[PDB]
């Protein structure tokens, strides 16, 4: 939230990096470093909080309810067939792939029908993603 | 949310890089770094809070009632046939790939009906994203 | 939530580096570093919290009554057939796959119908994703 960094190769505070073949002869290197940091990353003040929720009923008549979640799934068909045929042939399959639903990263917070919040919530994802690579 | 950065190759402060067949002969490097970092980030003062929700009923009469959630997926058909007829043929398949429905990065927060909120949220996602590299 | 990175290869905060086929030779090194750091995060200062939740009922007629969860699945089907048939030829499968509803990365916080929360929270997910690699 405050230093969030993606970093490829190489991160450094002071780096002197040397590489392929090279004369590092005479050099007279100094360095100097002063690096205070201070951090009073969300502090809270609160004196008083309350989180209040009632339900009161009474002489009342209901018929048929109903109330379906965050998400629903129904009748859902996948229907994929895969037929091959093959008389007095040739076939060459690589890097041959059938997929179906699928999934890499699944994150999920706070998912109800009634929430009542108080707090910091985060959610951080960093990769380096690749999915097919074949040659 | 402060201080986020995507870096590609190299991330540094002071950086004296040396790369491929160099001469570094008679250099004199001199530094003197002050570097006073002061974070003070989101601090709360508060002295009061109060999230109310109520819901009151009474000689009420309701019928047929219905809610429903906030994704619903109802009668979706996936009818992908894949038919391959081969006399005395030739057939060279190479990279190939069916895909069906699929997801990397799913990240969901607050996912209701009634929600009361007090905070601070985020979502970050840093990547480096290949589907097909073949070759 | 502070200090969140992700590093390719190489992290350091002072790093001379050497690499293939160097001379390092009469190099005169030199280091004065002051690297404090004071980290006071989300520390807390409270008098009173309240969490109040009342389900008041009576003299109440309630008829069919369904609340369901934040996921439900309701008839799926999968009807993926995979048929070959080969007579009198060649046939030749490398890297060949057929996948089905898979998922790698699985997290959920709060996934209920009714909730109240007071706190922090996070959900951090740092990887190098590969799915398929032939070759
Ligand atoms: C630096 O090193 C070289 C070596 O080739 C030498 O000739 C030269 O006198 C040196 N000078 C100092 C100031 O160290
Ligand atoms: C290095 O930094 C310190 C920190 O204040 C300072 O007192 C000093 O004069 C600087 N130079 C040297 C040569 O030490
Ligand atoms: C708010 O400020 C600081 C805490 O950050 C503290 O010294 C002060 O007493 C707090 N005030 C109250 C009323 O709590
Ligand atoms: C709703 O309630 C009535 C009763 O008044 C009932 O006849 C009906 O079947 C209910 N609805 C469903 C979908 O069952
Ligand atoms: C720097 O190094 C070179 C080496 O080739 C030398 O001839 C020269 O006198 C040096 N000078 C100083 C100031 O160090
Ligand atoms: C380096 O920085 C410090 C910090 O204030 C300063 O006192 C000093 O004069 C600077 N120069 C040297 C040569 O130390
Ligand atoms: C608000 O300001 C600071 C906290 O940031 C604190 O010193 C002060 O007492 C706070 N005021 C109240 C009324 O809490
Ligand atoms: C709605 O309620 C009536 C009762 O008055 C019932 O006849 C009807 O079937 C209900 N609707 C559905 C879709 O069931
Ligand atoms: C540094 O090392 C080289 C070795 O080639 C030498 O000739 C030179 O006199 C040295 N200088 C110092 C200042 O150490
Ligand atoms: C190194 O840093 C310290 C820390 O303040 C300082 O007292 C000193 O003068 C600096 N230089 C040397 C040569 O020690
Ligand atoms: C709030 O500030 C600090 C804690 O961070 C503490 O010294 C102070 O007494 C706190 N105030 C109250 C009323 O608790
Ligand atoms: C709802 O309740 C009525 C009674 O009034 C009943 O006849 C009906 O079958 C119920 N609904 C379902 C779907 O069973």
């Amino acid at each position: 939230s405050i230093d969030v960094k993606y970093i490829g190769v190489k991160s450094a505070y002071v780096s002197y990096d040397v590489q392929k073949r090279t004369i590092y002869l005479n050099i007279t290197n100094t360095l100097n470093i002063t690096n205070n940091n201070y951090y009073s990353v969300e502090v809270e003040n609160i004196t008083a909080q309350v989180q209040f929720s009632k339900t009161v009923i009474g002489k009342a008549r209901l018929n048929n309810i109903t109330i379906i979640g965050p998400l629903d799934m129904k009748q859902i068909d996948y229907t994929v067939p895969t037929v091959i045929a093959e008389e007095m042939s040739y076939m060459y399959d690589f890097c041959t792939l059938i997929s179906i639903k699928v999934h890499n990263i699944v994150l999920m917070m706070q998912v109800t029908v009634t929430t009542t919040y108080f707090g910091h919530s985060e959610q951080i994802s960093q990769e380096r993603y690749q999915y097919v690579d074949c040659g």
